[PDB]
């Protein structure tokens, strides 16, 4: 049915109209003198949303993305002025989250998702008291109930933040510091830790629902899993230990096999990635898949039951279809507010570059034009986290700590996309002939990286 429908829409030869539309919208974006509105063409845009809704979102089949990506700056403004458009024919935009701005995305989220429970708990042991009091209660009761917390010896935001601080303490072993990223935490491969993870998911979902910003940071893989997104090789770079570091060097010098060595509470154990993992030799013929299996073990299959319990506990308050719209970077901001982000401008170092260089000046100008959310996204892209350290940016941590930002010139063509390494808080910028090209490349790199 869809094939003939798209064939019909093509038969209308509306291309010339669509192109023409793309012209006038551009003028509306350029001309600030106009006073009437940009919504006079709203039905036409809606029509473009009807000739693409049945197409493959993942001519009349290669028009949605190239148009929305071009006119995001106007569509976001339109939605901001009239958010109800999301419930209308503009709903198809959710199928391309890259265009919606974070504020609009979160407003629509809260609108969809959001369509007394007194308790007494010890301040020090608030975690266990809350776990006993709430985890056993009904899902809907807690979901629709507002907490009235009471510290033993003395009313929700403080409880949320203190619980977040206590939940991820290494003492409980639930979350452990990320090497080279001491600021954040990663889940644990290693009594009732399962119910504790379920409660962690429940409380995180409740914090999302209550707009309370938990001042906590999790690894990239955690947020990729909560969104259901796949896991890439670069992810272990956040927590790539010595074993993971040698994987890059190997990828004949080492007689690698589909096997892993682990030290579980004083016991040496071996993990087989595939049948005969120890026996099956690793070679150039089976390395492209060896790396994939290694990352899968490192990130997904090593924490199977715990992550499943975490996901089911969190999803009780938020549906997967709701949170799917957000991206990996955007979840950091959603959970723990937006970092503020001057000192970062001055507390930096350059390799094959200088503060007064044309490329460096253009980069600084582009960064300055970025907003708070865009600056937070850039910080997440560069350092791998969206939280400024407790002190100025000069105090950035690292493998050995005190690792500050360092930019590095790239000798590739201007078409090259700037890269980064969060482990060293390192950025790699190519020279750019024009400021606009540099800005576009930076925006594409930060947005498409996740």
């Amino acid at each position: 049915n869809v094939k003939d429908l798209q064939s019909l829409y093509d038969k209308m030869n509306g291309g010339p109209v669509w192109s023409s539309l793309s012209e006038c919208l551009s003028q509306f974006e350029k001309s600030q003198a106009i006073n009437t509105s940009a919504t006079i063409l709203l039905p036409l845009i809606e029509s473009l949303m009807v000739v693409c809704r049945r197409s493959d979102l993942s001519r009349v089949e290669n028009l949605f993305f190239p148009f929305t990506d071009a006119h995001k700056k106007l569509l976001n403004q339109m939605i901001r002025s009239n958010p109800k458009l999301m419930s209308g024919p503009f709903a198809l935009l959710v199928k391309n989250p890259k265009v919606l701005d974070f504020d609009n995305k979160r407003y629509f989220f809260n609108a969809k998702l959001k369509s007394k429970l007194p308790i007494t708990v010890r301040r020090e042991q608030v975690f266990l008291d809350s776990y006993r009091a709430l985890f056993f209660k009904t899902n809907d009761e807690i979901k629709n109930s507002k907490l009235e917390i009471t510290f033993k010896g003395e009313v929700t935001r403080e409880w949320y933040q203190v619980l977040s601080r206590q939940m991820f303490n290494p003492d409980y072993a639930l979350f452990l510091p990320v090497p080279s990223d001491k600021t954040t935490f990663h889940p644990n491969r290693t009594p009732e830790h399962l119910s504790f993870f379920k409660f962690i998911g429940m409380i995180i979902g409740k914090a999302i629902r209550d707009q309370c910003f938990l001042d906590c940071h999790f690894s990239r893989e955690v947020y990729k899993n909560i969104l259901g997104r796949p896991v890439s090789l670069k992810d272990m770079e956040s927590l790539d230990p010595d074993y993971y570091k040698s994987l890059v060097w190997i990828l004949d010098i080492i007689e690698e096999t589909f096997s892993v060595e682990t030290d579980d509470y004083g016991e040496h154990k071996v993990i087989n990635l595939i049948e005969g993992g120890k026996d099956i030799i690793v070679t150039e013929a089976n390395k492209q898949d060896y790396v994939k299996k290694v990352v899968e073990y490192k990130l997904q299959t090593s924490v199977k039951e715990q992550m499943d319990n975490f996901l089911v506990g969190f999803y009780a308050l938020i549906s997967k279809d709701l949170i799917t719209i957000f991206d990996e970077q955007e979840l950091e901001l959603l959970i723990s507010g937006l970092p503020d982000i001057d000192d970062w401008k001055n507390n930096t170092t350059y390799v094959n570059y200088t503060a007064t260089c044309k490329e460096v000046s253009y980069f600084w100008r582009a960064v300055r034009s970025f907003d708070a959310e865009e600056r937070a996204k850039l910080l997440q892209f560069v350092t791998g986290t969206s939280k400024v350290p407790l002190n100025g940016f000069k105090e950035l941590s690292g493998v050995n700590g005190v690792c500050k930002f360092s930019i590095h010139r790239d000798f590739g063509s201007s078409e090259r996309l700037p890269s980064s390494h969060t482990c060293f808080n390192q950025l790699n910028l190519p020279p750019y002939e024009s400021y606009e090209t540099l800005r576009g490349s930076l925006l594409l790199a930060i947005n498409e990286g996740h």
